């Protein structure tokens, strides 16, 4: 067994909420991890080219979200 993503902390607190926005993904993330804003950015990236999330252009910023029929 093996997967193609770099941690699930990210998707464990978008999942919940609804729609989170880029300083809020962010906000979620504390220094027990000793990540960066920049890290984020670059792995939502990976989250949306992968089928799992999508992204949109709202309240001046980017809102992160889940996207179901």
């Amino acid at each position: 067994f093996n997967v193609s993503n770099a941690e699930l902390i990210v998707m464990r607190v978008i999942w919940s909420l609804g729609e989170a926005r880029v300083d809020e993904i962010y906000a979620q993330i504390p220094q027990e991890l000793e990540w960066s804003l920049a890290t984020v950015k670059t792995l939502l990236g990976r989250l949306v080219k992968k089928e799992m999330l999508s992204t949109e252009k709202e309240g001046r910023k980017f809102v992160y979200r889940p996207l179901m029929e």
